[PDB]
């Protein structure tokens, strides 16, 4: 995944310009202290040096004019300006060394030509920072040369135009290279920063982004602080390629809005063709100039611009018109010429009949002239956080593509469409493992295969597209990425070109609609049913005709007959056919092109084991075609290997299953039959056995035959049945029906049988009595212990079973009762716990008393002979404590229960709380202390009419968190109410601001 | 000395159970096939019949119920059980017939009014044993009845419960009557002995001896084996009356000891009042409850427990205190259950907050309950051989009285008091002659008066007290009987609501310090004082101011003076005085009460002879005052009779009297003056003569006059004496010194005059010189005759007396010799007998010679001058035989004397 790269001979000595040779591919890169010349892979050829050098700033004119006595420093020479001269085959290459000298160097050697640097126009500017400097070479037929050149001053108002126009003569040695095209007192070709300017607004300065030539212009994009936070205005300069007094110079915002956010900082530009999508919606030639742009947000933080940032997209006719309109109007006298930067103040347009031509270059009057109207841009794409850094473009097959670096050395491929969406983004790479950003410079190789991009460190070759990364028609043809198509017989998505006989029927799909899909039939087989023949349709397919081959998984590949898109192959042969893991087995069914040889489409193909199934009921709803041999009683996929024509089974429905009927009651270790009921049982055929029924018990399976009667019913013979253990009382086992030794009938009630023992569970008469009458369990008194009549011994008539229940259970007994405190005033909530209690609310009711005290029992907390919930009333009376009584019904001698402790009644009280005050919100964890606090049910706390929320109680403590003092500020009192017995106290809780 | 009884209708028809009806004093019988009915006196009025019956104890169900293959044989119906329920006028009892059935019947006369028999617990229990079942009826005022019931199953442990309760319903035709309590499953008003019990150990049982109601509980007692020689434990067993769980169920050990011994096996026991002594010995209310019990020595012998027994008493707060203590130990977990015999196992006791409450009924858990720590009782009494077997006890007059029956057919009445002593027995009565053991079963009358006690063949009713018994005020009030004083005008020992007029002063003594006692003032007079006045005075007496009558023993009685305290009466007559046995005559002097007609003290009175003594030192010391008169010489009371005043002598110091001399010695026929000594002789006053002296001689009796020369001398007049028969020589005889003609002096010493012959005894010189030398009479020669000087002429100086003793003598002769023969060898004792021998032994030795053999005399054996005694030696010698020589002193041809006879040696 590694591409091309080459990295900066030092750490310090950073990237700034890069340019590709459209000619030779040659890589050129603008470095500081360093000039390269670079091979299409990156291959270092002529390394240039051009630094450091001892030099200061203040030294003007530079060193090389005249000694300084300034202090010197070993100075980096940053590279300010690269640019090819195609023309007269060398690169102009201009530092900020010594205020700003150039070179021009031979493209094969980089050997210098000449470095003008004896007129003071020879040194361009002192600045020191890239991207602030821009030129433009325009070099008609008959002329012998020209430069535009823009930069940042620093300040040096009086040193350096900060625009201009310079000699480039074909001849290196002529006396006048880069000398002004035009130089007199009051008429040159350059514009200078005003004094006024710097002196009103500092550090005012224009730094120049980006310029390109257009039809018959020159064009420059730059940036500035704007003139009565700093704002900042980002505008077109224009000027006519042929026009020494620059009497064409105009000026514009502009700009791009989309979604609610103005982007008005130039970051970076290029110009480049539309694409068919942008001419439509821009009505232009599809040959026609536009000037792809990156803007942040905003106007302002110049230095450090936003995150957010856009890619607008502006038409060259479009900005022409404006520029034109504005020259009209201002030529009819509407307004001023406003451009105060230059003009310092605020000049009338002057209305002279003057026709505007579209190649209209200036006259005396109205220019300079600027404008506030901002040029809007058509916003093609926006990003939030991964700032746009930034931007290159070209046509593939039609389609604008769009590449935008980041300042997180990444780099998005967007596909430029008109409205309503703009653009969209189809990749991100990573191009930067260190996460530097994107430089402006990117330049394409000769024929767009790679686009060079570079850091401050490092100068990477990125292919254009990496197609191979869609591994299925699918994706290829809907990533939206211009350079992929869908390589068919290579299985591949790569260039058209990049596809071998891309150009014959059907190999290469543009289209989504032109992809494949595979149907077999069938698509599963028995395992047995080998060498079949299989029908296999392709379609969306191109000409298979040359051949196709079938790949079973690893398993097998065998030549296939191909008439159309229909392929017809045999599936594997005894030995090759796969083992199922004990149902099914499924593999991947593969064509081979044998065009390309490539397997270019597949399919799943299931093989099973019929045979796998053992159950009617699970062959017949087997997913797969299976047929359930009644008589010879298996699984098939071959119905002719049925015995007879009548022992084929299709549907689960005549699935020789057992029905239903009440409960299968069994007791243990009694005789018993278990007559049972079904449906469809077969008559045994021959060499077949009967019916036998089996049941699962942990502790002792019993095999008992049985008979089948017809085929509705069954019944196990007379026999008896335990389990040991006597752990549980009912015990429901899982009984399985077999016949002919393993065969078993399905069973899905899943209906069990029920051994029970007579309690197992139940200890208690009451419980015995409780459970259900179909059991015809009962208690029995002799033994106390509990089981059927037959199993106990009548001395006399009467072992007990609750008849209705009308059966009363003697000799009540109480446990444990909960809340073992209470408080006097009562409204407790006590919870009794007993064994033999009386199995009706009602006669419970009337009960219950705590010594004296009368309590009145709860109906739903009441839980019949177990527990009985009860509510005690108002208690102050003369004891301290009193036992619990239970009066079933009638308070008789026998009849009666009293606790084995006694219920205690006292009354908490409250000394003190840990934190007195607290915030008027609350949430404060407060602490009261005292005495008997845990007593009785409820609990509520009381701090001002509003409920403390509670969390623990303790007999010394209740902790709880306060409410808000809806109140004011200030003392608060604290109620506790627990039950029916409210306690009130002196100490107070203060609520503080 | 008989009480009311009421003997057996037959020999084998043992009486087996006794109660007393409290409001109608009927007396009920539990008796073998009977039940009776008597009066207080044992009479019968009602005799119930309850069998003899065919049965078999193997019969389960009985005979009534279910038909029966086992052989039947006439049956003794045993009554087990005898309860009057008197809140529904009527008795319950219940036999050993038929698994132990019962019966109700009415009070008045004995018809059955019901008799349960339908349902299993009707049927008590086969055992045919007395004395191991007991029932206790308990009937509130709101409640309709309840029996609890403790019994003996003999092994029988799922016919028969060991302790249940029943429903006792107030209508006979109940048909719930005698049901169980309460009964359920697992829940049920009855204890059951486990089987693995009798299974481990048999003949495990249960023996009830006793049962009762005390507060808001129900007690029993029992004695049954214990489990892992045989030994037994007694134990407390204590319910709840109101409890049909029984989980109030606690049981106890407990006996007493003393002196070293155990007595652990209970044999009785009795509820009863405490007594002050006791009272505060327990530190308890006087009218709280306490159990008196008898134990036997140890813990074995169960059937035929040890003579070694005791009485003891434990206060029922006693007992509740130390199951309280023991219910609080367990709930606080601390130790196990420990009742092996129903638990089966060890069992822990379980800790619950439940607070002990002194009427805690129990819970669920930790019951039944037993126990190792005995409760202790207050040892009262013991005896060793006499085993006790019953006991009942009630309160006299603050003093806790216990009665307790004695294998041997005693009873014993003890009296209560605290330590150190604990009990006293003040009485054993016999009861049956017969000896048979003293039942369990003794009730008193309504009133206490009475105790009804049974043997097997008897009903007794026997007096609490037989106080008549004591028949001096002295005996009463020292028996120790709290029952018994003294009923002083009735000289009789009895209660004191039985004493007449008791509340009277002085009428009734309770203490020893206030019996009465009588004095008398003379104590004692002449009997020639007749008719004098007496002073009587009583003390502790009552009024007497009715009237009193003075007794004297048979011979009189005179109605008496009466002031206070004081009584004057007038003594016998001169007809009536007694007649005195010759010094005194002493009589009861007794005073009859003229309001109660009895005689109720006495003294003894003595009259005395003052005439009785009739020499000076005889009246002058007599005991009583006495003086003898010295002129009228007679003693007297009075002794203004005196001849005159000088007459008068009252100390034996001047009896005056004749005083002893040298021997006063007589010669007969010889005129002699006869000078005496005396003390204190009388001057002859007025019309009296003068002194004589009379010999009292046999043959003649002389009367000579003398005269007294002063007080203290006297002397007949010179005269001769003489007496005939010439006998004896020596003739003392008696002199009696007279004046005024009969008056006799006084002789204390008993003076006499020795008359003395020279010899009518002495024929030979010998004798006489042998004779006194005061005689000084001697042998004279020329007469060959003895007299004195005077009476023998001296033709010369020579009259021979003995000088010291130093006078031969002479023709010495022998008349006999014993020893006629000898040995040769000598060594023999000779015994001469002679006539006129020598006077000193000194001249006989060396004088002896048996013909030539020396003999040598010796000197004990020697009389003198008529025997001597001498001892040969050695004779081998020619002769054979030789006479006898006796020299006397020289062996002159005068001076020596031969044997008649010769000795002879062989």
């Amino acid at each position: 995944p590694q591409y091309s790269t080459f990295h900066s001979e030092n750490r310090d000595w950073t990237f700034n310009h890069l340019t590709v040779h459209r000619r030779t591919g040659a890589v050129y890169v603008g470095a500081i202290n360093r000039v390269y010349k670079l091979t299409g892979n990156l291959t270092i050829q002529v390394a240039h040096k051009t630094g450091p050098e001892e030099d200061n700033k203040a030294c003007y004119p530079p060193l090389i004019v005249q000694p300084c006595s300034e202090v010197l420093t070993l100075t980096n020479n940053v590279n300010k300006l690269l640019i090819i001269d195609y023309s007269e085959n060398r690169l102009l290459a201009c530092g900020s060394l010594y205020q700003g000298v150039c070179k021009l160097l031979r493209l094969d050697d980089l050997f210098i030509l000449v470095e003008p640097s004896h007129k003071k126009e020879h040194y361009l500017s002192s600045v020191n920072k890239t991207g602030t400097m821009y030129g433009v070479i325009v070099r008609s037929e008959g002329e012998d040369g020209k430069l535009f050149i823009g930069t940042a001053v620093d300040g040096k108002q009086d040193y350096f135009p900060t625009l201009s126009s310079r000699k480039l003569p074909r001849d290196p040695e002529s006396s006048a290279m880069l000398d002004y095209e035009l130089h007199s007192d009051f008429v040159s070709s350059l514009i200078k920063i005003p004094s006024d300017t710097l002196a009103l607004v500092s550090h005012f300065d224009i730094f120049y982004i980006y310029g390109f030539a257009s039809g018959g212009f020159v064009y420059f994009l730059t940036v500035q602080p704007e003139t009565p936070d700093l704002f900042y205005t980002s505008r077109i300069v224009r000027l006519c390629k042929d026009d020494p007094k620059f009497h064409s110079y105009v000026s514009l915002p502009f700009g791009c809005t989309r979604a609610g956010v103005e982007y008005r900082l130039l970051q970076a530009a290029y110009l480049a063709k539309p694409g068919e999508a942008l001419a439509q919606a821009f009505n232009i030639s599809s040959d026609e100039d536009v000037l792809f742009a990156i803007f942040s947000k905003g106007q302002k933080q110049y230095h450090h611009p936003p995150d957010d940032s856009a890619l607008c997209a502006f038409p060259i006719r479009a900005i022409n018109l404006q520029i034109k309109e504005r020259l009209q109007s201002c030529y009819h006298g509407e307004g001023n010429l406003e451009l105060n930067w230059l003009l310092g103040k605020d000049v009338q347009c002057t209305k002279a009949p003057v026709p505007i031509d579209d190649n209209f270059c200036g006259l005396d009057i109205n220019q300079p002239l600027g404008g506030s109207t901002p040029v809007e841009g058509l916003t093609l794409y926006t990003t939030s956080r991964d700032r746009l850094t930034s931007v290159a473009s070209y046509v593939y097959n039609g389609y604008s593509v769009v590449f935008v670096g980041t300042k997180s050395g990444k780099l998005k491929k967007i596909r430029a469409d008109g409205p309503p969406h703009g653009g969209v983004q189809y990749e991100m790479v990573s191009v930067f493992k260190d996460g530097s950003p994107i430089l402006r410079d990117m330049a394409f190789s000769i024929n767009q295969l790679y686009l060079y991009v570079m850091s401050e460190r490092q100068v990477t070759r990125v292919p254009v597209e990496s197609c191979e990364q869609y591994t299925t028609c699918g994706e290829c043809l809907s990533s939206g990425d211009p350079h992929c198509g869908w390589c068919a017989l290579h299985n591949m998505c790569s260039r058209r070109d990049k596809c071998q006989r891309a150009w014959e029927a059907n190999r290469f799909a543009a289209s989504i609609s032109q992809c494949m899909s595979l149907e077999v039939h069938p698509n599963s087989i028995s395992v047995s049913d080998h060498s079949r023949l299989l029908s296999l349709v392709v379609n969306d397919a191109p000409n298979l005709s040359e051949g196709i081959a079938c790949a079973f998984g690893n398993l097998t590949e065998v030549e296939g007959q191909v008439s159309g898109s229909q392929v017809i192959c045999i599936s594997p042969g005894p030995k090759d056919v796969p083992v199922i893991p004990l149902d099914w087995f499924g593999l991947e069914l593969q064509l081979r092109s044998k065009e390309t040889g490539k397997i270019f489409v597949s399919t799943e193909f299931k093989f099973y084991n019929c045979s796998a199934h053992q159950l009617c009921l699970s062959c017949v709803n087997s997913a797969f075609r299976c047929h359930w041999c009644k008589y010879r009683n298996l699984c098939t996929h071959d119905p002719t290997t049925c015995s007879f024509q009548e022992g084929r089974i299709n549907v689960s429905e005549d699935c020789p299953q057992l029905v239903p009927t009440e409960e299968i009651l069994i007791p243990v270790g009694e005789v018993k039959p278990i007559t049972l009921k079904a449906r469809n049982l077969p008559q045994p055929q021959s060499g077949q056995r009967g019916y036998e029924c089996v049941l699962s018990i942990q502790g002792a399976v019993h095999r008992v035959p049985a008979l089948r009667f017809n085929s509705s019913s069954v019944q196990c013979q007379n026999s008896s049945y335990q389990y040991d253990g006597m752990d549980i009382s009912n015990l429901a086992v899982d009984f399985a029906v077999v016949w002919n030794g393993n065969f078993i009938i399905d069973n899905p009630q899943d209906l069990k049988v029920h051994l029970y023992k007579c309690a197992a569970q139940r200890e208690s008469c009451g419980l015995c009595l409780k459970a259900d009458h179909k059991f015809e369990c009962g208690w029995c008194s002799g033994e106390r212990r509990c089981t059927l009549h037959q199993h106990c011994p009548s001395t006399s008539s009467p072992w007990l079973d609750w008849s209705s229940h009308n059966v009363k259970c003697s000799n009540p007994q109480i446990t444990e009762i909960l809340t073992v405190s209470g408080p006097p005033e009562g409204g407790t909530r006590v919870t009794i716990h007993g064994v033999n209690l009386g199995l009706d609310f009602s006669e419970i009711a009337h009960h219950v008393q705590v010594a004296g005290v009368p309590c009145t029992p709860i109906p739903g907390e009441y839980i019949i002979a177990e527990q009985i919930v009860c509510e005690m009333g108002h208690a102050v009376i003369g004891t301290t404590s009193g036992p619990v009584r239970l009066c079933i019904g009638e308070c008789k001698p026998e009849f009666m229960t009293k606790s084995h402790q006694q219920y205690t009644f006292v009354n908490p009280s409250v000394l003190s709380l840990s934190p007195i005050r607290g915030p008027e919100s609350g949430g404060t964890m407060v602490t009261i202390t005292g005495h008997y606090l845990g007593a009785g049910s409820s609990v509520a706390v009381y701090l001002g009419n509003q409920t403390c929320e509670f969390y623990g109680r303790s007999m010394n403590e209740i902790v709880c968190v306060s409410p808000p003092s809806s109140n004011g500020l200030g003392p608060v009192p604290v109620s506790v109410s627990v039950d029916r017995a409210r306690v009130d106290s002196s100490l107070q809780f203060e609520y503080i601001d």
